[PDB]
């Protein structure tokens, strides 16, 4: 709990003021903890942030798990998951601190390491969809892992580098993509 | 040179660090110049940055012109463009910085105007490729502009969120993408 309290307050601090501006000092006092406790649990702000990202990652899976029920077939799960990724991030408060964190620790392979363990989790989503899709003759892919890293990053790029147009156009495009992509698998 | 020497340093700081990560003070102190210098050419930081992007963009589209000749069909031009994006030292290595600048300056329409004019060069390459492919009868695209934006963004995605993996593993994925994508266009 004192650990959970820290992660909760930290999450809010990062949202209201960003990664860089937020100090462990603030986190320490606001969660009524201590530098020692914070160190014992996370060692560094970087690690603390990675753990928040971890928790967020879990919630996203939990969400997806109950959200994918609206998609009977994997084809649909592909469509839905990509659309969800696009819409939910449009209003994800932590997104900014993440940008800040990423573009701040992508030079050090230290933190860059644990981040892939994290990204892998986001790719599993696809992995499952593509594997499951195979065992249902929805398509036939022999290099799942591959196609999965692709869908993951292709989708993230569409979500990340299309910031300017109205939300409908985006969803329209993202869907066009899921269509094209799922078609090139046949 | 002077102006051109600034652009050179800034370009490095924007990559080696980030948009926000680097300030007008750094660029100056690390160029033997002084504060009250940048004006007629570099009035503001957002101006200096947008300038760098303009450069890198044109240096890349040019390299592509002097390299796409090795691709007889447009099908091959697509693969080729996507592969090179992984190896070039232009534009793409500044995507991280762009992301920040785009999510922290997409309000003042004074930017989104010029900022988006730069987004047309980005998707143009695919525009030409996809459009020409229609004439060359290699495929049948109706919503070229959409596909171009989609391909462009999808690719930037595979390029940006994999910069920490075996450079050849990347080429591999990217090629699998190009394959998957084009096969979907028909
Ligand atoms: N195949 C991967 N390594 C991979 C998989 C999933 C993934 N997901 N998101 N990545 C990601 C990367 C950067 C940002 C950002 N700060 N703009 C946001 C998200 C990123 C990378």
């Amino acid at each position: 709990n004192l650990k959970d309290k820290i992660l909760g307050v930290a999450k809010e601090l990062f949202i209201k003021n960003g990664y860089n501006a937020t100090t462990t000092g603030e986190i320490v006092k606001l969660s009524e903890s201590s530098k020692g406790n914070l160190y014992y649990h996370f060692k560094t702000k970087e690690n603390l942030f990675l753990e928040i990202l971890n928790i967020e990652e879990s919630k996203w899976q939990e969400q997806w798990k109950k959200e994918q029920i609206k998609a009977k077939t994997n084809r649909e799960k592909f469509y839905l998951y990509n659309e969800l990724s696009l819409t939910t991030e449009y209003y994800y408060p932590l997104q900014n601190a993440i940008i800040e964190f990423y573009t701040e620790y992508y030079k050090t392979n230290s933190i860059n390491e644990k981040m892939n363990k994290l990204e892998n989790k986001y790719i599993d989503a696809y992995h499952v969809i593509f594997k499951e899709g195979n065992l249902n003759g929805e398509w036939s892919i022999n290099d799942v892992n591959a196609v999965s890293k692709i869908a993951a990053n292709a989708v993230n790029g569409i979500v990340t580098f299309t910031h300017e147009q109205n939300i409908n156009e985006r969803i329209k495009l993202m869907n066009k993509f899921s269509q094209i992509f799922l078609n090139g698998l046949s």
